């Protein structure tokens, strides 16, 4: 009998066969949602030899006929973003916007926006839905910056997320529609009249005065996507985890200058990554004690890596004082986040205001009773209800 | 080994249990989510008789230490609103409240926040969550104007209900939280300076010039929160059956006339109450084979009522032109429904709004991948993603 994969949608929890699966096969033949068969890698030291062997493939993942973990949602190129982007003159204008320091304002942007949204919900009062009140428009507005779009269509554009983001077996006559949908809300923002100015679009349009509107729109509708989908859940998480153990909360009062250190542990720690990241192996390599044939599907358990004993000693506990923290939640190797110090930034400022703001957060039931979204490629409550 | 109950979250069909239960043990004892025993009744003619025999009590079921299907969210006397009601000369202001007739306006109302909400939704283009796009917002609408209130705060008021609604084993910190919460906000707009004249908070503060402050909010928030979560849940129901059978919504288009016998037929089958009707039983009482023990907790299935084949003709099969349908989706007995007819009112005007603005109506992916809420009164898809 073959394991199944995906592993368990609740995320509060190390899933108990992820530690099985590390333990015993940590290069694991597991069948996906879709019936097709993959090496699921689970040690540190196998997934990181994955992600920075280049014999394994993310671009091919997205190829007709290879086996998938679930159905693509998005044009096939769209996963090959980072390709395209250095390919056709892209990456300064990207690698430009997704840098916190050529925003000398974001810092401070982003944390009156932080405060804005708690200061409306310590007005109405406790309990309230952090999800919907707090990380979902403050991830929403990060990423509208990042675009230089208003903020006015944020529910609309999280709403496609939603979408978008769906793992599901088989590909579903919308995936389709819910793309050109949004495609199509880039382009109009991007071929404005008074031509758009900041962001993302701004140096698109200068460099189209100098690649087509959809490879444009392209870019910034999967950054706005995947950035959002990816801070949003990320930060969820690191809430259930200040919530649960309020002894983190209080070290971050006493000592805001830790925030850095506390973020990157929550990191290892968190388990918003409710699929695992992808590769085709383009030639027989040999990973642990299998042989893996080209053209096989493989599986990087990011989990799996980040709470292996063997590099992270006590890994199940949350440790703002590790010695060391090379943990994998940024991926590595080529296709390591790019975004990596921004995500880090977007999460620093939310949680520095939240401990600020709410001192006696605390969830408003017990964790066991979250409702974990299913279907998803994050693992996230639908609701993060809390008292203070 | 006693089944267990609840029965299934996924609502888009019968759960197999269900007619299981009530072919070979109408009246079977089992383990709600608490851990304490009940006596789940789950076939027509045993159902609307514990619904029709007042020795089976619906309000001591809030008292301390009787069984209990899942914690009291609310205080124990809100169990017994109507009584309450009644009891405090409350009942006039009340029932001229959820009387569609008394409110002239209703319908061209209810008609014009549907079509603003569906225009709303095909400016923006397919795919669409029904659900916060739709039957949320205008269940949301029709129950601020039902008590005389803005809805300017309406995703707040929903987002109590998110909590107050809740199937938890134990009681949780946030009930009483939330509850107090959304009081006070009735209280404020019943005291406000320029005194509500509009609705049930306006008979209400003409009432105390002729009960206390706490009472009547009392009735204001329960209201609203019962009546709101109901018929939107309710809605997204029947809209997955005319998403899921568009023949339904042929008929609809074809012959408008026939809305009223659609709902009730639409009523039958929804699977929108996600527990049972409690009740303690207040003396012993045979009950099909069964002896039920005076103190013992009994539990309507009403789904279970509503899909017997005794009654129903093929109950799996929805029929908007049954000769009869003495369906039990209201309850039965003392405690039908006092808002029935607004319930029915609430629908048909969305349901006739939907079918004519949205003709291609259909789910955005198969219907299986819908995300059923977890824990709570009722079922729902926590999502609605639909075409056009
Ligand atoms: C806490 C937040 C985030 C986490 C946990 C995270 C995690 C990751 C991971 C694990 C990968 C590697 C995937 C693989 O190797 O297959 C990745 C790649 C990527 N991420 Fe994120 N991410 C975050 C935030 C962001 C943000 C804010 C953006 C964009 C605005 C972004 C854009 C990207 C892009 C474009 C790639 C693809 C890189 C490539 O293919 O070379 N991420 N991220
Ligand atoms: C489609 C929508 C609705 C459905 C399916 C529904 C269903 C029911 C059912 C089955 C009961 C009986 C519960 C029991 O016997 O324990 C009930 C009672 C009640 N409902 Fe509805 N309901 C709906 C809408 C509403 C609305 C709109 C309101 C208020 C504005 C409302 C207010 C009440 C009240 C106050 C009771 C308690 C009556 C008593 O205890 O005597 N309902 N409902
Ligand atoms: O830029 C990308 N690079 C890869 C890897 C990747 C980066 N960030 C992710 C977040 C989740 C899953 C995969 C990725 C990819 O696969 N796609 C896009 C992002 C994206 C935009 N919309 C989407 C809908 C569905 C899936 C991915 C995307
Ligand atoms: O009026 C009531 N009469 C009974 C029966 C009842 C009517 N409508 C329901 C809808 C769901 C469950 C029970 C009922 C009751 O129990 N309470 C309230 C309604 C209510 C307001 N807030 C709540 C939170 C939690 C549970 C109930 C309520
Ligand atoms: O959750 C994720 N899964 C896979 N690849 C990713 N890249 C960023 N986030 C993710
Ligand atoms: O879903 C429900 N459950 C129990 N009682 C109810 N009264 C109205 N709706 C409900």
């Amino acid at each position: 009998p073959l394991p199944d994969f995906p592993l368990s949608r609740r995320g509060d929890i190390l899933p108990a066969e992820a530690e099985r699966l590390r333990a015993e096969q940590p290069v694991a033949r597991v069948r996906t949602m879709t019936g097709d068969e993959a090496w699921l890698v689970s040690s540190y030291e196998l997934a990181k030899q994955v992600l920075e062997d280049d014999r394994f493939s993310l671009k091919d993942t997205a190829n007709p006929g290879v086996p998938r973990q679930y159905a693509l949602t998005i044009p096939p190129e769209v996963v090959n973003n980072m390709g395209n982007i250095n390919s056709a003159g892209l990456r300064n204008a990207v690698m430009k916007t997704l840098s916190p320091q050529a925003d000398r304002e974001l810092g401070g942007w982003l944390e009156a926006q932080a405060h804005q949204l708690l200061d409306r919900l310590i007005e109405q009062g406790p309990p309230a839905d952090l999800r919907d009140g707090f990380t979902e428009p403050y991830s929403a507005a990060l990423h509208c910056r990042l675009l230089g779009i208003p903020t006015d269509d944020w529910r609309r554009l999280m709403s496609g997320i939603d979408v978008a983001f769906i793992t599901s077996p088989r590909t579903f006559e919308g995936s389709a529609v819910n793309w050109y949908k949004d495609l199509g809300y880039m382009v109009d923002r991007l071929n404005a009249d008074p031509e758009p100015t900041e962001g993302l679009l701004g140096r698109f349009a200068e460099l189209r005065r100098s690649v087509s509107d959809e490879l444009l729109a392209t870019v910034a509708l999967s950054l706005f996507g995947a950035g959002a989908v990816s801070t949003s859940a990320f930060l969820q998480h690191a809430i259930i985890a200040l919530a649960q153990q309020p002894e983190l909360a209080d070290r971050l009062r006493a000592e805001p200058a830790v925030i850095g250190r506390a973020v990157d542990e929550l990191l290892r720690y968190n388990l918003s990554i409710g699929d695992a990241l992808p590769r085709i192996a383009l030639a027989d390599v040999r990973l642990g004690e299998v042989e893996i044939r080209a053209g096989e599907l493989v599986l990087v358990l990011i989990e799996g890596a980040n709470y292996d004993p063997a590099v992270f000693p006590h890994p199940e506990r949350i440790d703002f004082d590790r010695e060391s923290n090379p943990h994998l939640a940024f991926g590595g190797g080529q296709h390591f986040c790019p975004a990596s110090a921004l995500g880090r930034t977007h999460a620093e400022i939310a949680l520095t205001a939240l401990v600020e703001k709410l001192p006696a957060l605390r969830l408003a039931l017990p964790v066991e009773q979250l409702a974990w979204r299913p279907g998803f490629i994050k693992r996230l409550p639908e609701r993060l209800p809390v008292l203070w």
